[PDB]
């Protein structure tokens, strides 16, 4: 009599997916809908990403409009069961642009709320299989445990630069929930990713903000264009920061490559960027 097999479950994109994997340890096979630095908000679904949720036992989406690509991808796979990580977080409202007020998805930028991410992710696999309940608990438990931990080393490490100067300046408006969690104010060339291309406006706006507030260091992300970002920064003299790191993790080389060590890196970035470097 063999012990048979391990449960398969699907997840939008690469950062749900280390979330996931360290609660599932070695008692689920996790696997991610998308491929490290890829554009989730409106990535096209391969046939083979189809199949695979077809063949899952279990789907775990951010929701909150996330992935625009979803609901689609979901409509075509039978009763694979689905639910929603984000579930309890109440939500930041978009600021402009289309999607106008609609919610950030972008909460899992937010230590605090990291961790109603993992009970969620928690609850889920105990129904899924109610065998592995201990492991699942005990890795949640551990999980939940460092996200706390790094929590105060996040608002331990960006209290260092002074309140009112506390600007983070980006590419798309994914850090706003790690901003009001840290106190910090935010500037960006567009609130979420969409229709985009963003505008020259856009970029305008994002010149004279750095400027009227003296913003040493501006960043951008992973999965955006930098084009528009670089501009804003050899028009203003602010210093062009790297990447930021929200919608996809990086790869075992380069930085980012577990989101814990995504949350560690960004705002360790971000302070040492608001501290010096005006001229
Ligand atoms: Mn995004």
């Amino acid at each position: 009599g063999e012990t048979e097999e391990k449960k398969k479950v699907l997840t939008t994109f690469t950062v749900l997916a280390d979330m996931v994997q360290n609660v599932a340890g070695d008692k689920l096979v996790v696997e991610s809908i998308t491929r490290i630095g890829a554009e989730i908000h409106g990535y096209e679904p391969t046939p083979s990403d189809i199949v695979k949720a077809q063949d899952a036992d279990l789907i775990l989406y951010n929701g909150m409009n996330l992935e625009r690509w979803f609901e689609q991808f979901l409509g075509n796979v039978k009763d694979v069961p689905s639910v929603v990580l984000t579930e309890g977080i109440e939500p930041i409202p978009i600021a402009d642009g289309p999607y106008t007020d609609k919610p950030n998805p972008h909460a899992w930028m937010s230590p605090r709320n990291a961790l109603v991410y993992v009970e969620n992710i928690r609850q889920a696999f105990v129904e899924l299989d109610p065998d592995n309940a201990k492991y699942y608990n005990a890795n949640a438990a551990v999980y939940s445990e460092q996200l706390k931990a790094i929590d105060r080393q996040l608002g331990a490490d960006l209290e260092q630069v002074p309140a009112n100067q506390r600007f983070l300046v980006s590419c798309e408006g994914a850090f706003s929930y790690l901003a009001r969690d840290y106190g910090m104010e935010e500037i960006y060339m567009w609130p979420i990713n969409a229709e985009q291309q963003f505008t020259p406006k856009q970029v305008q706006t994002v010149i004279e903000e750095v400027k009227t507030n003296n913003v040493p260091t501006i960043f951008c992300e992973s999965t955006v264009s930098d084009k528009g970002q670089k501009q804003v920064a050899q028009a203003t003299g602010a210093r062009f920061g790297g990447n930021l790191y929200v919608d996809s993790l990086s790869t075992e080389e380069g930085p980012v490559p577990t989101f814990l060590d995504l949350l560690e890196y960004d705002a360790r970035v971000i302070t040492n960027g608001l501290l010096a470097g005006t001229n």
